[PDB]
């Protein structure tokens, strides 16, 4: 339920697999350095146009074992 927000730059999408790949910068609420990660898009994800070595903002939420995208835009 805790949200997280989130900037990066996008290194690849795969939509077919559901899949944002972010190089993040560091997220303070949960104690992260910067990373590379996936965050999986839902029906639900509030996705604007995006694109490869696009800086993004981004909202995201940790379930099972993935990062559900809440929402993700051109920052
Ligand atoms: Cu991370």
């Amino acid at each position: 339920p805790q949200v997280i927000s989130a900037t990066g730059v996008v290194k690849g999408i795969d939509l077919e697999s559901k899949k944002i790949t972010i190089h993040h910068d560091p997220i303070a609420a949960v104690n992260w350095p910067e990373m590379t990660m996936r965050f999986t898009i839902t029906p639900q994800t509030k996705m604007s146009e995006i694109k490869t070595g696009d800086k993004v903002a981004f909202n995201f939420v940790q379930q099972g074992n993935l990062s559900l995208l809440q929402d993700i835009k051109v920052s």
